[PDB]
């Protein structure tokens, strides 16, 4: 079976190609489901499609980021404190506790090791127009479906929740200058909790239909799930993960708000979100991201809703 | 004959390189950092750029620095000028029409030389080895400015210091990783300086703190920088420059005398009431603190004690 090129496919239903200002900050939206991807093809000592980006680091600099990545951890029973712990004749209660706490200490100076390094490569690779370019055709050979996915495939001409997304989520003169570059939208998807923002929309008895897309993208679309225990516990804090949080800001261009333009509700979802995030210290910070008006322009909203709620009791 | 910093004493630094709080501190010169690589340009070669050319792929170091330094592309060959005079405009039409071809020209100029330059001080200054290089560019620059990054000569029971290294740093972000991001680089990036320096002016409590953050902006020649392509790159007259030098200032506030009158932090909290009145600043508090109106509330409310 003869693989089909990237140059070969379509690309006529795509209605966010490449060469879109508003792709690259969209696409690291999958960069979580990418680096999974990239972990999944390592398959015997080699590192598999991290190789395709050796161009874009110093010599011998891609490997050791790669190795950083996938390598297996060193065994916590050559810890030196483990091996104090277990030759120091404790009270057996006492020690199981503090053998506990060395091997939680072991994990998490693994995981800070594999962040820092995914992070390294995650950001050269996927912030560089060469290394995007690589990075599209990476997931075009995994699954035609998410390749699609992430570049709006056979999405209606007049779609307006893609113009609110474009226009909220973009600075217009960051966009312009280099779309490569960092957006508004990898600041606002990057500080954001997902979870909180999941349970307040569910309450939210606005924003029924979006709450469904969003569930759905989110747990039950097989191809917005990561592959890899590795990557998996990597954003993982029943639990949530860093992924969960971005499939959401992805799953965003699914919402219909097309019919409600005539009663001036298409930005709805937007302010559903709003609502969504205004509760606590984390996603209020990511908030001041987003706008840094947000809660002048949240007064403003709840006074016009107070003032044509007073003419319309007048009957 | 050449004097290494392998020789030199380094014995009165406070903050040595080897310190986790010197990474981010050092960063605060980042901009001066820049002046003085492109001051270094002579003979339309990248001059100390080159030192640096092992932290990027082979090539990538030459094409970066080029697009900081070089002459533009003269604006005689935009393809939109060139369709401008074949179209026989009338001549006040023409130049018109040539003026906003002139303005974007340069304005893509200055967004290409920024993005370069950017793309530069990320890659070297927030990586051990780059650092490095770095500590010993400023060191045969300026032994004072070198001095100044690593604090020489700085008493050694220093509270402003112990409260700054407190507020500007995470414990688990700075032992983690000391070359990384920290929230210092976050809060001094986003700041808006002209703005915070105009409250505390105004501010009772921060009278001695100004006197000084106002010396080391204006006065100081160390802290001033030496080229036109870097001062007009960080120009909206006030820069980006000058915002991080007011953060490399704060270690000069004398706060020790007042530790007995529990007041000996007031600077800090000065900082927050300067930053926390227009959107940008109190947008780049966020950074400083995820909690901070909660606390200045709590801090700013016990009028108990004016009773």
């Amino acid at each position: 079976p003869t693989a089909i090129r990237l140059e070969d496919y379509d690309k006529s239903k795509l209605r966010l190609p490449f060469e879109s200002p508003y792709f690259p900050a969209y696409f690291r939206l999958l960069k979580w489901k990418f680096l999974d991807v990239c972990v999944e093809s390592t398959r015997n000592n080699d590192i598999g499609y991290f190789k395709l980006f050796e161009s874009l680091f110093p010599p011998g600099k891609l490997e050791e980021i790669a190795r950083m990545i996938i390598d297996e951890p060193t065994p916590v029973s050559h810890d030196p404190d483990m091996i104090k712990i277990r030759n120091a004749d404790l009270d057996v209660k006492i020690r199981k506790q503090a053998e506990t706490y060395v091997t939680l200490r072991h994990a998490h100076q693994q995981k800070v090791q594999r962040r820092r390094f995914s992070e390294c490569f995650l950001n050269t690779v996927l912030f560089d127009e060469k290394g995007l370019r690589i990075a599209d055709e990476v997931m075009f050979n995994y699954d035609k479906e998410l390749y699609g996915y992430s570049h709006w495939e056979d999405l209606p001409d007049g779609w307006l929740t893609a113009e609110t997304f474009k226009n909220k989520f973009y600075d217009e003169e960051e966009v312009t200058n280099n779309p490569f570059g960092y957006q508004k939208l990898d600041r606002v998807a990057g500080a954001a909790r997902g979870m909180i923002i999941m349970k307040h929309l569910k309450s939210n008895p606005r924003c029924v239909s979006e709450t469904t897309i969003l569930a759905f993208e989110v747990f039950n679309k097989g191809n917005h799930q990561l592959s890899t225990d590795l990557v998996e516990d990597l954003l993982t804090e029943k639990k949530w993960s860093l992924h969960k949080t971005l499939t959401m800001f992805l799953a965003i261009i699914g919402f219909k708000s097309n019919d409600k333009k005539e009663k001036n509700e298409h930005e709805e979802w937007y302010y559903g979100f709003i609502d969504a995030m205004k509760n606590d210290p984390a996603n209020r910070a990511a908030l001041y991201f987003l706008d840094k008006n947000w809660p002048e322009e949240l007064e403003e909203r709840e006074k016009e809703r107070d003032r044509i709620r007073l003419t319309l009791l007048k009957s």
